[PDB]
């Protein structure tokens, strides 16, 4: 396959250094991210930097953290609550 | 006491049938009264009960609205590799049914 940045709103076909590790894709393999997108992802702010204008934002039920929902990039950064809404992964570790 | 598992309903009775709802965190299907369950079966549960919540998006290839970050709508869509979501019809048409 052609290797390209898996941020679909970037799609860069080249990068500085090696490709960076991204989020798990549906197949389980890790996404390839360019130097920019991968840098945001490493700092845990990919969606805040690159999905700021997309729909689907909610907030964590236990803290102020905004969470981009319906998004593969943030998919394992939150938990779906039985009574509605989401909590981020830190608060989820704190609540069992 | 058996109660409708839509927290904004909680009716203690039902007409005809308790209907099967969304898969809960444990994997079991929720028990819904006939109202809420009919809304669920027609894929409009979140449109009826969650219209004012955050988390709403649009299907990647059609106009269907999809309530994301919501356990009730979680088997009503598929997450795409491009960061968006697709409804179940578009998913069946694209080969993405998991
Ligand atoms: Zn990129
Ligand atoms: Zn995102
Ligand atoms: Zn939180
Ligand atoms: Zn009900
Ligand atoms: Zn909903
Ligand atoms: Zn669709």
């Amino acid at each position: 396959a052609i290797k390209v940045c898996m941020n679909a709103l970037c799609g860069a076909a080249s990068t500085s250094g090696e490709w960076k590790k991204g989020w798990p894709m549906r197949s389980g393999d890790l996404a390839s991210l360019c130097d920019k997108c991968g840098c945001a992802y490493e700092q845990s702010i990919f969606c805040e930097v690159f999905h700021a204008k997309e729909s689907g934002w909610r907030e964590c039920n236990s803290c102020d953290k905004r969470l981009h929902c319906g998004c593969i990039a943030s998919r394992f950064m939150m938990e779906l609550l039985e009574n509605g809404g989401v909590t981020c992964i830190s608060c989820a570790k704190k609540s069992g």
